């Protein structure tokens, strides 16, 4: 019967999809210190992701554009985990480029529903998003969804440096000494905790960066070693 | 440069007190009632009263047909702050309107700019979901929202023995209060809601920095 | 399929029994802080496994009960936990006895002895001061919780009691159903050494046999 | 908090220490094959595991003279290093004086590393695992780990190519739950994996004097 600490299975042949989405479409003009920052962040998630046992896949949305999207949310997860999806932002942004953002946010999430995503169902969906018609909201909607935030809704977020961007660098060295030790939110509350501890000042405030995790989460969600 | 950094750091529960649970159901603009809800919404907030009395807290609920204190009122010698926000299934579009601005002036009042005494200190409000800022995201460090339901989704009609997140809650805080980390205990009211489609999926925004027990006190 | 953080099943009808057994064969004058200095480690390890669900039964040595320990029904029980307490300053015999007495409990619970207590974590928490003198015994879900190791130097029950049995009902109570029971013990074995007050420190171990983890929640 | 729950050993020192493989190989006479090699898989298998930790792996036997590099081993300074790891290797059907040697080497091991005599690895974690074939199967001292291949009332596995099942799901764990899991909960999965791999059931035994908890997350 009823266990308090029940976690998702783990034990399907493959881990999943890790899908990292870099939004570059509207946006100009672009600076090497954001440019290889953006490519620093999509590099350090990646080698990450691949760790815990994930077959990356990240596909600019300047580039058979939805094509490339539909064939990750029309194929089959049946032998698969869970899903990660990691939102990719530029700090500095004209307010289109942060209104197509939400859009593509809105329009990604919506295609792992229950309702569209057969696969998925009981399984674990964690979107990573770079925060940056009337339904324009930071909130989706989803069970089993695990909606990771870099910023709350108010808050400042920090600009992109060449090694990267403050969230992704902490989640990045969180998961790389913790990814298989911990349950994902608790890991998460350390990406939580070292990015407001982080708050340095280059225009400063100085305002701290407060991230925030929206969990709709069934069970404990644990990525240990596979194979 | 003693202890450096800890991968399950918790909130300190030593203090004097564990805190006040704030109880707040929203009646202001409801009519008409009938005792399917009217004791529905008393078997809540009677269930969380005790459930909370549990844990250690000091749980005081006011009607706001009838608040300065309570967020005036220092909390240096408690460990946390809890406040549940209770409201009707069924509303007039004022009624859900005027509870969005209550959570939001409620919530302003603990963020650390003003209350001094919780800062570093977990803010735990509890939520039953029913000027251009109108949306269910407040803000603040150290923070936990838990809502009853996520933004688009369907919420449970008020029986006579109560609602079904909060049902689900106290039962949760009645077995595994003090024993789990109050994150993965949500976890547990997030399955039992959804799985009791007779569908309702409930969702906590975390802005929490360290893990949460509710470990007995007083000795 | 792999099992990694497999706990032992926590559902059933009733947690189990709490038997403490303390030792009053053979130790004659004893003194009063021993006395009822033992008391205050019944009366506060009766309480605490109480605090968890558990039925306390509370026999001494000197007073064919034992046998209606083992033969009753664990079918419906989670586990079996019996707490071993004895005196400080005793003679060879009362440390023989005592020694005899873990072998008869201990043998009493083994699996193949006991059916109905098969799969089930036996947890022995001993209290220490044929050619088989030693202080490890077998068994497959044993749980050996010795109050100080070999090599060892005992504590003197004073008027509340023994510092393992006091740091062990203090953990039970902060994090007894909050923790799995191992790291409890860990807790205990931290505890009860930097309680060095005076010129050792007291080092106390756990034996374990156990196929799966253990956690306390509360029952229902 | 003041009141350490989850409290670990620190593991951000330089070096995590020396994996320490001593496989007894004296007194055996006439070993057959399927034990000489046999063994090899389990010291090449072993050595592998530890130096996957970031443990630095050195094998010596007791064939070789082998006891004055011994006190090279405790000399050692481990100010700078995590923790120290024993693995104790031993072939299973062997005449009593091969039994007898084996109890004798452990005591000088484990007393060689007791916190009184080697200073620079006070608080830090000493990790025994024993390999079984003062007469007794326990020892004494503070962060100090024995790991039992199996307990008393015992039955030992025979080393075949591969090697010995105890040794074999071991470092099976360590590659799985090696750097994910707490130390005692990976033992505890090694304690039900040997025994269900029960081609009766070999009851292995941990005994833990551990005051911290214990994760080898990989370093710096
Ligand atoms: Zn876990
Ligand atoms: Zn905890
Ligand atoms: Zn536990
Ligand atoms: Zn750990």
């Amino acid at each position: 019967m009823f266990d308090p600490a029940e976690k998702y299975k783990m034990d399907h042949r493959r881990r999943g999809i890790a899908l990292i989405f870099n939004h570059e479409r509207f946006f100009w003009h672009l600076t090497l210190p954001e440019r290889r920052g953006t490519c620093a962040d999509r590099d350090n998630l990646t080698r990450r992701f691949s760790d815990l046992g994930f077959e990356v896949k990240c596909f600019n949305d300047l580039k058979e554009l939805l094509l490339k999207i539909h064939e990750v949310s029309t194929v089959s997860h049946a032998d698969a985990d869970c899903f990660v999806c990691v939102f990719l932002s530029h700090g500095e942004g004209n307010h289109i480029y942060a209104y197509d953002a939400k859009i593509e946010i809105q329009t990604l999430t919506g295609l792992f529903k229950g309702d569209k995503c057969h696969s998925l169902v009981g399984k674990p969906k964690i979107f990573i998003i770079q925060a940056c018609a009337a339904s324009v909201y930071t909130l989706p909607a989803g069970a089993d969804f695990l909606m990771c935030y870099s910023v709350a809704e108010g808050y400042y977020s920090h600009r992109e440096t060449v090694n990267g961007s403050w969230y992704i660098q902490d989640l990045c060295e969180m998961l790389g000494k913790y990814g298989s030790s911990l349950e994902f939110t608790e890991l998460l509350t350390l990406v939580n905790r070292k990015v407001s501890q982080r708050r340095v000042d280059p225009s400063a405030i100085g305002k701290k960066q407060v991230p925030c995790f929206a969990s709709m989460l069934t069970k404990k969600l644990h990525f240990f070693p596979k194979s």
